[PDB]
């Protein structure tokens, strides 16, 4: 075995520089860091196109034999999943349901060519389809009459074209956003997006979609809100209008819904009993279907039904830049939520199977998807929450499961888009609501993030209330700047201890912590595990003025109080000898007699101007009470900071530096033993 | 002499806690921590008098014999440079002129008795000024009519009653909002102004007066702009409109503005000659109204003067609430910025005159002062930069240098307020110009902040061009939110290095610094100088894949490369043996053979739930391709972070902390020494 010993003299700043000769290092040039970025040999143009186009890598690398079975289960079952969801989001959008089925292939037949996560399920998600019907209802209210040609017998067609061109308008230009994002490399900034805060705002987006489905689940009709307070204002307005409600609709989205909850249960405590999961959704969406049919309850009790489904694909239809002006805000926010939330989803994903995400990519993807579905009718769209677990959950394994999936929905559209004109919305609205219980669950981070962390609590909490009743747009925009602003309350509300020093050792800690520390006699040694930036010094000074009991302005006080009460280019030295008479002494009051402060600068990462002008004036004024004041631990970074500040003009002032805290006691007690020496 | 020597066994983490026990602290109940606090000891009611009334605290232990000479050339010095700028804010506020007097003494005078600072004049602000014209521009434009018996010759007296009503209603809500802020502690935010950040927002204030005061010096009208890019606009203007000036104003305006700078110059190149300088803006006004009453220019040339200036005091008036819904915000702003400067003013001149300012008391002196002015007669005033270095320069000591000039000016409102009504406008916007070239000077810190520190020079110019094009109101918010955000930059850029060992001594340096450290064969030693919060993990774990050269992830590649090529409740181990056949390893390109990697934590303050899960990884990942790895320096703090999260369920994971970097080296040699024991 070993044992620590080391021999070594006392390194102080001085002794150890001259011991180090500074290594010359080789400059580059940024004309010649250029030129190696265009050798374009063929593994780097392989490398971009591989970077660029995802297809090209994980498709001619496809192992079929542990991959055909899975994807195909998990595409059957999330597709049969994205109808009812596609369908129910077209609705929140205020645009004719057949837009929802569009928006649901075009743009995932193109990540899966341009998409770099292989779990995900991009398609419509319930926020960016609230968001984008709150801005048409916005643009387009309910009085608007155009005379082409139309009798009075006016079905709001024209209102509905209307809506449907501002969703269009938006969507591309939430897409030329995206992709101009990605193209300038901005994709870095989804590492601020921390677990807590993504948690938060999508448990609050998920209560947000189930208060706007209640309106549908009731059948009552209620004016959309949007903005400020409008969870609050929604809920209120269904639950003032409630009076007025249809029974059998509720009655049917009950029933679903029960059976629903009956389902899921079973297949979770069936689980090894399936080979494949059932489809739950296509079992509920059938039998609504089915009875509504059967017994014609888009009339015979007035309950409204998802309406009549055209057929057929739409040629591409060249938008216009006629409304840019007045949605260019809210474009800007749909393109940010819907890359925060599925960069979130694809980083977590990535890493619970073991592998990387590009952000850029991500970006470049969804901006590309956007644009082109725009000029294909289709509104902005983004990763899918529960869509993409349930993706996953089955078998997911790469990105043809979407494909998979997209094909059926281009299979419904051309040829059953009839079968389903008769289903009613409370089905949709009870699966939309079940669905999202995944996301209720997450209350259970409170009491867990009380016990671990509580600044994450306070993240989350603060997350979700600026999420729930302020608009989402905004939001997010609060949580993050929340977020980036608890590291400033944590390196404002720093620990500050004072240390001793283990016996026989070299080993420093906190005095009221182990009992068999010990302090040394006339040293103080103080520690702050903070930077020492502007926002700092002051608490800082406070902490070393009261922890260790040593303030100079007190001992000058002091000192004067005996002083009245007895009577009836070269430097200065930076301490002052104490200039009090010895028989004054006698009127002085007991004191610790400390004749060296240690100040701890190991974990100190970084000091500025102002820290350094609080450094200097402690130094001075412990100085003038005749108590020396040495920096122990000082990093090559911060021995720059205080070089590159006017901290050294003196250079009395390099011997006060040291290596470690042993170093600077060593130091303290040699200087205090040779002034011994000379004093008789 | 002494020698460093210490001989100790090696400290892993369980090894120094089995030698240290726990202290038992001594706990303060909530209840008990409070009963201390109603002592009521007559020293303690005195401390709360002396802190809330420092009136009571200076002026009995004032010092006759070395402030009285002192204090009364600064209060007159000070007092002849509150009277023109005193009249000239007032017309900068669309107020009549007399307003200006009637802000300048009342103020002062409660200032005197409930303020803390004893070197600042407080009175008339410029920036506070322009705000309040702007407010009341907004509310009261040229175009309200009021049949309140005046005939058609209309003097638009009546809409600068509104005016003056509307400057009282919202001075009298901007004091209440410091009023109920100072009770409320909240003087603690004034830490957040850093010094660049506050030159630069006085620099940008600055160039707002200056360019507000061309269209009074070139006398063209000019209506005023509030709002975002009012300087722009303002500037254009009166560049539009200055075809149309008037040359009589021009030229009396640069006479006395050349006249000043020749004055301001002689004083500071004759400083040892005088006794006490020579007021010169005094000289100034008198020459000015001299000549326009000889000349009398107020219609010789069309040259505006001042106007009258109506005698005597006012009684006080009750004001009225029913404006607060109007301009609540306004106010709130006006708060918030004349708080902001006055502090840093304050905080400033005490740390140069060696003592100390309290924010809480200040911010309920100006709540008083404010409030009780507007039942005065008066609009929301601060401190004033200019006048308050003049004060200090000519030898202010304490606070009755303030209310001499208060007295001055009530000597000059009440009898010769009628001999300064002739005085022309150009007069005081030169005087407003030449007093305000200091804050010009401060573009001195752009070459130096660029010498000294980068950041530092980033956050001076983002303040001044987020309060100059913006305006003022919300540019100070956004610096402040900028200098924040750069800390985050700083822990999101930290300084990655890979140490080395000094020979024959336990020293850690960069290997890439000093040409005699040398790497331990077989150990790689990695540094982060910043915490490894949420925002930090991703980039830490790149650079420590990076930078010392192992990659696991490409470790595994090569290895199954070299095997494709050759071919033709208990917990596992951390750390898996390499299952690779010696055979196999022929076949294995040549690598440095890196046994352990320990990371040094002695730079870290705290780690997160991100951090710790990012650390798991890296312990489990690089443990699979069996690379011990060993954390140094861990912190108690860190440590309990560590064990707070999911961290330390696997018992065996403790032994891989350690205290020193010596310490893990010794402990992987000793390791490694062993393991080569059994192998034959
Ligand atoms: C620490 C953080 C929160 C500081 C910055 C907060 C900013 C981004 C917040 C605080 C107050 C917010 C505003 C509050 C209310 C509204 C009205 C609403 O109809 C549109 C958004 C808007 C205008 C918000 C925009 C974002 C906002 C200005
Ligand atoms: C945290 C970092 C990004 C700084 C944030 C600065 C925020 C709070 C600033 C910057 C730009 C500001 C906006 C600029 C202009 C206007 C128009 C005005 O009629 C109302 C206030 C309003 C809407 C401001 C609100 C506050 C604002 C949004
Ligand atoms: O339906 C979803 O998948 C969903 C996901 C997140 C938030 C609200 C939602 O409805
Ligand atoms: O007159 C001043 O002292 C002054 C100070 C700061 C900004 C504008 C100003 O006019």
């Amino acid at each position: 075995t070993q044992r620590y010993y080391v021999e070594r003299p006392i390194f102080s700043h001085p002794v150890l520089q001259e011991r180090l000769h500074t290594k010359d290092k080789v400059p580059d040039s940024i004309a010649d860091k250029l030129k190696q970025a265009f050798t374009c040999t063929p593994k780097k143009i392989r490398n971009i196109i591989y970077m660029f186009l995802p297809i090209t890598k994980w498709l001619p690398a496809y192992k079929f034999k542990e991959y055909v079975l899975g994807d195909l289960v998990s595409g059957i079952s999330t597709g049969v999943l994205q109808l009812p969801q596609g369908l129910a989001f077209a609705m929140l959008a205020a645009v004719p349901p057949i837009f929802g089925l569009y928006s649901s292939f075009y743009p995932v037949i193109m990540y899966c060519f341009l998409g770099t996560s292989r779990h995900i399920s991009i398609g419509p998600f319930a926020v960016i389809s609230l968001m984008i019907g709150g801005v048409a209802v916005r643009l387009v209210p309910d009085d608007i009459v155009i005379p082409g040609g139309v009798n009075a017998t006016n079905g709001t067609e024209a209102r509905d074209a209307l809506r449907v061109k501002v969703a269009m308008s938006v969507t591309l230009l939430s897409g030329i956003i995206q992709f101009c994002l990605g193209v300038c490399r901005f994709g870095f900034v989804a590492i601020y997006l921390t677990e807590p805060l993504v948690r938060g705002f999508t448990t609050a987006a998920a209560v947000h979609v189930f208060t706007s489905m209640l309106k549908y689940l009731f059948g009552v009709k209620t004016k959309r809100y949007s903005g400020i307070f409008s969870v609050v204002y929604s809920t209120v307005a269904v639950l003032q209008n409630v009076k007025n409600l249809n029974v059998c609709s509720l009655g049917v989205g009950l029933m679903v819904f029960g059976l629903l909850l009956g389902g899921k249960e079973f297949n979770e405590r069936f689980k090894e009993k399936l080979p494949a999961p059932i489809p739950l959704e296509f079992f509920a969406v059938v039998m609504g279907t089915g009875i509504s049919a059967g017994f014609n309850l888009k009339e015979s009790y007035n309950v409204d039904v998802v309406g009549t489904l055209p057929l057929g694909l739409l040629p591409p239809a060249n938008p216009d830049t006629s409304l840019f002006h007045l949605v260019y805000v809210d474009a800007i926010a749909i393109a940010i939520v819907g890359f925060s939330v599925t960069i979130s989803m694809a980083k977590t994903l990535a890493n619970k199977h073991g592998y990387q995400v590009d952000g850029n990519q991500e970006l470049i993807a969804l901006g590309l998807c956007n644009s082109i579905g725009s000029l294909f009718q289709t509104f902005s769209i983004s990763c899918s929450l529960s869509r993409s677990l349930v993706q996953e959950g089955t078998g997911g394994k790469t990105q043809l499961a979407g494909c998979l999936a997209s094909l059926m929905i281009l299979l419904v559209i051309l040829a059953t888009g009839f079968l389903f004109e008769s289903l009613p919305q409370a089905v949709l609205s009870a699966i939309v609501i079940v669905n999202l219980k995944g996301m209720f669950m997450q209350f259970s981070d409170l009491p867990f993030f009380w016990r671990t962390s509580k600044i994450e609590l306070t993240i989350w909490l603060t997350t979700f209330v600026s999420s729930l009743f302020l608009g989402l747009d905004y939001g997010l925009i609060t949580a993050v700047i929340i977020a980036l602003l608890t590291v400033i309350y944590r390196t404002q509300s720093p620990s500050y201890k004072v240390l001793g020093k283990l016996p026989e050792t070299d080993v420093y800690i906190d005095i009221d912590a182990y009992e068999e520390v010990k302090e040394i006699p006339g040293i103080k040694i103080f520690q702050i595990n903070a930077p020492i930036y502007y926002a700092n010094s002051d608490l800082y000074s406070n902490a070393l003025k009261r922890k260790t009991g040593v303030n100079p302005a007190v001992i000058m006080g002091a000192r004067r109080k005996a002083m009245r009460k007895y009577a009836k280019v070269k430097y200065p030295p930076i301490v002052i000898k104490s200039t009090f008479p010895e028989e004054m002494q006698r009127f002085m009051p007991p004191g610790d007699n400390v004749h060296t402060v240690i100040l701890d600068f190991t974990q100190v990462n970084f000091i500025d101007s102002v820290g350094v002008k609080t450094l200097a004036g402690i130094v001075k004024e412990y100085g003038d009470v005749g108590i020396y004041v040495y920096l122990a631990g000082c990093s090559a970074q911060v021995v720059n900071d205080l070089t590159r500040n006017r901290f050294f003009e003196n250079p009395a002032l390099w011997e006060l530096l040291f290596h470690s805290i042993h170093d600077a006691v060593l130091g303290s007690q040699l200087r205090e033993a040779l002034a011994e020496q000379e004093a008789s």
